[PDB]
């Protein structure tokens, strides 16, 4: 299958992220570089990349997805809401059907390892999920203000990864 | 946070540095600059010094270090090997555990924008990691000779410097 992958948010101006217990910017780039490795040992070709610095970086976000076809377009993220020590957990959202096949394929994975808030429908009108020409899917893997989801993830990151590319490609790896 | 830092290299004489698509004595110094500023608006104390022409240069830098007492010691420079389109990427020498600590964390925000070498231990007998009264470490930003490296740096300087003050500080800056 063909995936295109990208990080959320700049590393500077408009378009950076949020930070808690990690830093949402930074640990996309970390996650992105193993869901990849991941792909591909499920035999994915992947088109992978990020923004670090534009004020246009949210059509040249959607771009690395325009390039060529792909089945999917996925894009990483993390949540914020309020610091707590309770798990708040994960999402993944989708805007049409089209994505929520796949959207919902990866929040049954990673359900198994953080607390399930379910795949969801756009309500903020997300530029990425409106301007790729493939399906496309926005993961916010957990919160990074919730202690307990970070402390998992912190310790777990190649199994997320690994869960993240199982669901993307509907097999295990 | 105490943080001291020095600019690898002479400008003329002993111990002049490399060049390819940049010049590391050059961009050694922009780059020590750009580092001091991002350190302190992370409210670090950083004290930064340079040694243009000696051939004392070595004992010279490392007593801008050790005039006063930090909390950490960092040299920057870049590295080089073959001119090559390819990405090359991003290292950080340590001699001891009390560097590899800070070491490991600029490497990992480094690995997000260059390939990751990876943290490593000196074996090659670095006067700087040795003759620093604090925990010393070494950055190898990139490779003045990938023409991939230096297209991200020249272009991104700031978020370089941006990232190791977060690496050495342990922080969102
Ligand atoms: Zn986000
Ligand atoms: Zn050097």
């Amino acid at each position: 299958m063909k995936v295109a992958l990208t990080a959320g948010h700049t590393l500077t101006g408009k378009g950076t992220g949020a930070t808690g217990y990690i830093n949402e910017g930074t640990e996309n780039r970390i996650l992105m570089d193993l869901v990849v490795k991941w792909l591909k040992k499920g035999g994915a070709t992947v088109y992978s990349g990020k923004v670090d610095k534009s004020n246009n970086y949210l059509a040249e976000q959607c771009q690395i997805a325009n390039k060529q076809n792909v089945d999917v377009a996925v894009q990483i993220h993390f949540n914020a809401d309020h610091t707590t020590l309770d798990k708040m957990g994960t999402e993944t959202i989708y805007k049409t059907n089209n994505g929520k096949v796949y959207a919902e394929r990866v929040n049954e994975k990673l359900a198994t390892i953080f607390k399930n808030r379910g795949a969801k429908s756009d309500a903020r009108g997300l530029y990425w999920l409106s301007h790729t020409k493939a399906p496309a899917i926005l993961i916010e893997v957990c919160f990074v203000d919730s202690k307990a989801d970070t402390d998992y993830y912190i310790r777990h990151k190649d199994i997320v990864a690994k869960l993240i590319a199982e669901g993307i490609l509907n097999k295990t790896i």
